[PDB]
């Protein structure tokens, strides 16, 4: 395999396959069916790929409509092993039609909706012969009824139709001679009575931390110790530079903090328009990133520089301009780099392989301004600073009574929170930090903690509760957090409340002792 060994089973690696293929699909609907394929999880026919798409588990019916309706050769017989699957015998127009659309999304582009609608048209004449004189009549008449439901339905619309001008509307359509009025007026009646169900694609931007970026676009990017060219679609976006594998990937591959960074310009014997990001306070210093791994796992960069190379010196010189307006500068980035470097124990990696160690992976989630960079550097620093708000993450390793805690501090600002969820995989331990003033946004520090915990991937985590800011006059004390954090249903979970003040140290140890006794 070659893989850090972690989770390895057959029960976790298939789901994960199976989880990843669909998170693929729903971001490149080709993509997704050739990892799937690949994974000897698809059969490659037109007829398995259809089967596939016709039970659409945990896919995006929008996606599912942009697929079926291309024009490729095997699109097409996909299409119409799709249409096939579907069983209209039986049934009259409208109902055919609600269960055709309950199937998929129907495309935007004319070309593609034809595609489809013929395929269906031809499916339900063949499943009801007789009914329709042509497919050109049934075709014709799918879409009268569609436009029936967007008339009667759609307030915008401010003639409703009759029966009968539903009946007359549609004179003629049967080859040159009517329908049969009772067959017209029962089509009315069903759309009327009930318009058509549509599934709604929800989810398909799986974050929307992404949303309206500074720059996007695709660069070649240097490796950290391996020092491999790989090619990287970048979004620049709220202090952070990120970048991904597919422009179709709904999770980043890397992400760096913007923070005390700067841009040169170098020359690179191989690749062209190419520059680099650097600390110039801090040469040989390691930048601070994160990565993915091949199991999701979110872990350090290695890198002292990022060297990128860009398509034209154009993108080169609109790459830079906006990285550098990017920029967070603050002597507080400056502060920690050289808090930490003066208390750089170098022994700590031969001792650490030695005792050979055994850790804990933890996850720092909360609010913004509930305490968590000010606990984290407490911990590690020994000392209280003065913060500001995090626009990515901090990620520390804190020894603590023969423990290595490796501790992820993220951002909690609204815009960040929908990326929370990458960082979920390998959790061990949750600490969930709360500021105990205020009372105004408990309920909220309440929901965003139960979709935490509710995730699959937190499932096993045992949940440590910062009840932070004791210090200030009528905080909400342990008891008080404990009700209004909704823990007490929760009965089959490992948690604890712990009183803390933050910048005096009060509490925090105690909540690191907890963390180790409850472990397992
Ligand atoms: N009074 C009081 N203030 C605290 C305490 N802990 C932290 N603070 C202050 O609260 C403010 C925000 O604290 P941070 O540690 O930056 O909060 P955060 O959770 O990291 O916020 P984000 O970076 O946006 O996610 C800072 O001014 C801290 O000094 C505490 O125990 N008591
Ligand atoms: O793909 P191969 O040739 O194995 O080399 C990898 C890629 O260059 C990674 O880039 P990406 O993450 O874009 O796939 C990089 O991570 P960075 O993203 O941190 O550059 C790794 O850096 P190190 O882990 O530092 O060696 C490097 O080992
Ligand atoms: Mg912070």
């Amino acid at each position: 395999m070659g893989h850090h060994h972690h989770h390895h089973g057959s029960t976790t690696q298939r789901n994960k396959q199976i989880a990843m293929g669909r998170k693929k699909f729903n971001m490149d609907p080709k993509k997704g069916i050739q990892f799937l394929i690949e994974n000897d999880l698809l059969q490659s026919s037109p007829e398995d790929v259809a089967q596939f798409l016709y039970k659409g588990e945990g896919l995006n019916k929008t996606v599912i409509g942009d697929y079926l309706g291309e024009r490729d050769d095997f699109n097409i017989k996909v299409l119409q092993a799709f249409v096939e699957l579907h069983e209209f015998a039986d049934l009259n127009l409208v109902q055919a039609l609600r269960q055709f659309l309950w199937s998929f999304r129907l495309p935007g582009e004319a070309q593609k909706i034809d595609r489809m609608m013929e395929a269906f048209a031809s499916r339900y004449c063949l499943c009801n012969p007789g009914v329709f004189q042509s497919t050109d009549t049934c075709y014709v008449l799918s879409f009268a009824i569609i436009m029936l439901n967007t008339s009667l339905h759609n307030h915008n619309v401010r003639d409703k139709p009759t029966a009968e001008r539903f009946i007359t509307m549609n004179r003629g359509i049967n080859e040159g001679g009517d329908l049969p009025e009772e067959l017209l007026r029962n089509l009315y009646e069903s759309i009327k009575n009930e318009p058509f169900k549509i599934p709604e694609d929800d989810g398909n931007d799986l974050t929307h931390t992404f949303f309206n970026p500074d720059r996007e676009g695709w660069l070649l990017k240097l490796g950290g110790r391996v020092k491999t060219w790989k090619r990287r679609w970048f979004i620049l976006t709220d202090n952070c530079l990120y970048y991904f594998e597919y422009t179709t990937d709904k999770e980043p591959r890397g992400i760096i903090p913007l923070e005390n960074l700067s841009i040169r310009e170098v020359e690179d014997p191989r690749k062209p328009n190419c520059f680099e990001l650097y600390n110039p306070s801090h040469k040989g210093q390691v930048i601070k990133a994160c990565k993915t791994e091949a199991d999701g796992r979110v872990v350090e960069g290695n890198h002292v520089v990022y060297r990128i190379s860009a398509p034209s010196p154009e993108e080169k010189e609109e790459w830079m301009k906006s990285i550098k307006a990017s920029i967070s500068r603050d002597p507080f980035y400056d502060m920690l780099a050289t808090r930490k470097r003066r208390i750089a124990n170098k022994k700590g990696k031969v001792l650490s392989k030695i005792f050979g160690n055994k850790e804990m992976r933890i996850l720092m989630l909360g609010l913004d301004a509930a305490g968590k960079t000010t606990i984290l550097y407490k911990l590690k620093l020994g000392q209280s600073v003065t913060t500001i708000p995090t626009v990515g993450f901090n990620v520390e390793t804190v020894t603590y009574k023969n423990v290595k805690f490796n501790v992820w501090d993220v951002g909690g600002l609204d815009k960040i929170r929908p990326l929370w969820r990458h960082y979920y995989t390998g959790t061990q331990g949750l600490i969930f930090v709360v500021d105990c003033a205020d009372r105004d946004r408990i309920d909220e520090a309440r929901q965003e903690l139960h979709r935490i915990i509710n995730d699959r991937e937190m499932r096993d985590a045992i949940i440590l509760i910062f009840a932070n800011k004791q210090d200030l006059p009528d905080a909400m004390k342990p008891h008080e957090i404990q009700e209004k954090l909704g823990l007490t249903r929760i009965r089959d979970r490992n948690w604890y409340v712990q009183p803390s003040c933050a910048t005096s140290g009060d509490g925090l140890y105690e909540g690191l002792t907890w963390l180790t006794s409850n472990y397992n």
